[PDB]
């Protein structure tokens, strides 16, 4: 559909990467309800696209997402927040089966840091900054800003970032484990698109199985996690993609996958 | 009160930071029963102080805490450990609701490293060292020296430090995620006090809710953790400090919080 | 017994370290059925050796283990993999009670990285590389390559390595926490042997208790983990090595341990 | 919309109970795609109805639901099932916030038993029968027929019912804990409607909080469950309904609740 | 310390059973703060008594405990509950190491059922009734009335009792598993005292270990539960009472235990 | 091999049921090392038999298994027990993939009750009794007598049985959920054999998947349990038995399963 807050298009060769770019530069990509609706529409459109195998989520060069709109949430009481479940459409990225690579350039504060952490892979620029300033306005992060952050960077750094609201550099996020790669500002999007192309070049079903196996590490114990990983490695044998890849490996050539 | 092992006072402007400094320099701040009792009393006093919003725990410049007294625990038998629940008052720091910042200077060995890891934020000096030498005397760390350490720095480094008892530098704890900031020895205490002042400047109830949400990341799954975070974010709306902070954000000014 | 794929011997002074060296240099130490059988035989032999306290697992100078044989697993189906529990002998290293130090030199790809992550301590060379290329042949890592990796290095880096199959340097693994020490290619084995000698010098039963307490951090919550740690610290008092070590600490001398 | 497989209406005095009755008597209420879509639509309509406080789900007098259609799932392969998440709309009843009372009359086999167990309260007739015959056609229950059943009736009875497919009487389900009340066949619907009216008479928000607290018992440990229960009990104090109820208890009268 | 709400005495031969009888017959044993304080004092006194090995908690013949005083909690806000942690002294019974047998006669409503479920063994009379009427006053049970209840009687019956507030007979509680034995009203206390005497006649430390092993079933998985059970069965060997009991079993006689 | 403590044979028509009968009537089937070794040998022999689909474990008419040999473990210490892992060969029944039906007749005390609870289905005679008398000799059940028992029969009854050692009748175990069916002592074995034949007639791989899905209910949460159940129900589509059974159901006939 015609979006007014975001820009959705297919990038890279073979058109296998879906680029969802936030286009709110005057508000520093403020996460409003309309922007979230357009983002979810683009996400489901890219998920229902057979040619797309990976999604790249990015905002602006100076700001990825500076948090939710506060004026629409100031006059909310406890009843209207508990009932009606206020930030519920804020977790549709966690239900996406295809990998979503976050290209964080500039400010990723409040809701932006949570939306980035909800993605599988986070690519941060040279001047990218992460913070959780919810404590400054009398609230707490309520979209994964504490659960995923503490699991990623540890208790101490997450406790400091949550209780103080201070910002951390991209280098600190890489050393702590929040992001997996640091790229220049003018080439972050291109490297994220190349990584998404490398991801989508494989079998989509096996990639989804691997993503589920990785995500299960935060929901189950080590023994049950290993058992589920063994069951998934057994189940991946029932696909033609596994046999095709093993044939291309034994008889050295390029593997032609058909997502089945 | 008349303390013989620790020094308790309120530091910083407006006296919002409680400083609990171990005062056993000739014994390398050995964690004895009287010192633990005085630490618990000071923690309770600072918890029951409305003007205190954060606590800073520190020791000496050359040693933070070099472990418990071995003489008072050699004659102890298996039955006398289980019954009297040996080392039962060593986890009172985990029951505090206000944030406690550990300013570790010098040696933090055995019980000292566990007491530091039990704090929310760990500030270490340039010459600070962390180790678990329990394996050297025929015992294992029994106050969180294995659970929290493995969750913070990983399996490999924790296994090495536990089975070998070797010391790690402050830079190692920083790159591994054990500590959150490296500060000079002459200014570590003041930087910890400034961080505790920045923490106490916010709403104490919202800060405690955020601390609980962060601590829940080690006790529940990611889904249930996110559900509890959502419930806490919804409950935050029932406080006057939330509305005050959101109004101060809307009309740009300084938010005056009343801890309610 | 006489091995054809591996080399098993006791190294170090006092013969306290068991060295299991993979001896398949022309196949990059491919994890085959015979190699796994010989590895399990050497592991149980060293476990049934009262003079051995720690095991060092290493491969070649240019490759630790470059994955399993794809030829013996290409013609496998879903039923044959499930009704035979494929790769069920691949986790015998996780049942070892004595510490196992992984001296990873060169390539550790696929099954190699999984076998290395199952060890307690991972020692990597300067030119050591870790990767999970299973996604390139149409399968997923099914021997702990996702559960342990995501817990160690984090969500983002593990997701990238799994979905892309790209390699990471030893420095990246050290920064992310996958390995614990970087050593030269010419001395990595000697450093691992010295670490295993320092480990075996302590009480083997107390060392096993500490290893169990550390491993329990990935199978239980923080509260139950601390409770089990307290119970193990209480049970360690019923050993003769505990009082001997405490007496040697009180009256400064060398503690003579008898593994009881 | 106009339903062809189910009947949706508001029953009972004050029209606070939504009755969703399956209307496929010739197919023993086979769970097809259209019937599931209509059930989800009726559930959403009753959820978005302020005048409805509870839902009652029932079928026919001789059969509640005899499982899904096997014809629409025989020609399905593994890839079509996985890459489309077969039976994904079958768990929309677990996302409902208002209590759903299952009035099971007659046969509740496989999918019917799963849909009944997914409800909060199960009301069964004297001639009601429960079974999981999936093992007879070469499959396993895949909509909670093993997880919830084993947690409700125990390990032994669930194992027997799953591996044998034998039916159990309503008295057996009552003594095992599967159902909570046995009612005559001619009055089961009326008793379920009266129970839902007793439920709908209370505060909807407090009822939803209690439902969440009860459902959390199967998602985490007892300690975290009690902590979440304490937090929800504290959050209840921010509603006007709790104050109104406590005031009506003090000054003995009927409490007028407004769902806020 | 003379009590005004409860009666504390030692009953049974050898004076090994501590009887804590609620003595509020006009208020149906309303759980007030003073009664809770006296109960905690009696509990800690009986725990610190070497002659007492088991505790029996009971109220009146017509009422065990009819819930907390609503007048004390009527004028309480959300901030006053959270901060201050309302009902925080209500879980001191869960920290008792010695077994506590609940002799429930008459009404056990609201806080009474929660206090009874926190006991290890629950003994109910012929006319004993259990209910959770918190939903009738606009609140939810906040002292374990949902977590333990759902784990004991199942999902359906607990959901019904919570959302409706209806009472269940002692027979239904025995069938669902809430209680373990039904006794006449005039002899319930005597049978509970006899059971507590049978319990206290064994080794107190082994009894505490068994209680911990049983309570761990709700805090860990089956694998980790069995592991902790194995570790505790190994740890019980280091006590003299284990060897004494085994000697009395081999050489048939009466075992003389010394709680060590 | 020729057994001296047990009797192993194939019973029932088509020889699809393996009967492992304990043959120690003069010692009340005491669980000794040789008996456990022969039991494990018969179990692995029946597991490696393609014609056997289910195993029936029974003892004598007056005693199923009266616990382990006491004189075999009187002179054992804490170190000898921890380091040798006492009772480790006792959980080989939990690793069996095919269902094991426990035909418990007579006394099932101590280790016998644990071995019975480790089975999937428990069939008890009219005069069968279950108890955990470990507390009477100064020890605790260390082979699943507390974890599985508390999960099956509840907290109160398991606590009573563990702390008192009293016996429960077969009817009590049936109403509590410990056993699934009560049968006469003269026909219990035949009924268990008929049940195993009904189990063995189905697809062995699908039966193993169902057993795994049921056993996973005690190792994971409800959400992850349902996810693993969905994944197993998707994987079962890749078997030939699923399509054969579905075709036999569509066109009504007898399904011919080939265990593939
Ligand atoms: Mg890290
Ligand atoms: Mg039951």
């Amino acid at each position: 559909a015609n979006f007014e807050y975001i820009i959705a298009e297919k990038r890279g060769k073979n058109n296998t990467v879906g680029l969802i770019q936030l286009n709110r530069p005057k508000a520093l990509n403020a996460l409003c309800d309309g922007l979230i609706d357009e983002l979810n529409q683009a996400l489901k459109t890219f998920e229902e696209d057979p040619a797309v195998g990976a999604i790249v989520l990015t905002g602006g060069d100076k700001a990825f997402a500076a948090g939710a709109d506060i004026k629409e949430m100031q006059n909310l009481s406890f009843q209207d927040c508990y009932s009606s479940k206020f930030l519920k459409h804020w977790d549709h990225l966690t239900q996406v089966k295809k990998p979503v690579i976050a290209a964080v350039n500039g400010y990723a504060f409040g809701g932006g840091c949570e939306l980035a952490m909800m993605c599988d892979i986070i690519y941060a620029g040279e001047k990218a900054q992460f913070a959780q300033p919810e404590i400054l306005i009398g609230t707490i992060p309520g979209a994964g800003g504490t659960q995923r952050l503490t699991r990623a960077v540890g208790k101490s750094l997450a406790m400091e970032m949550v209780l103080t609201g201070d910002r951390i550099s991209a280098q600190d996020a890489k050393q702590a484990g929040l992001v997996s790669k640091i790229c220049p500002v003018e080439t972050l999007v291109e490297e994220a698109i190349q990584c998404a192309e490398k991801i989508a070049s494989n079998s989509k079903i096996v990639v989804a199985m691997a993503k589920e196996s990785v995500n299960a590490a935060f929901e189950m114990t080590l023994t049950e996690g290993s058992k589920l990983e063994k069951k998934l490695f057994y189940s991946t044998f029932a696909t033609d993609d596994r046999k095709e890849g093993m044939t291309a490996f034994v008889e050295k050539r390029k593997a032609n996958f058909k997502d089945q």
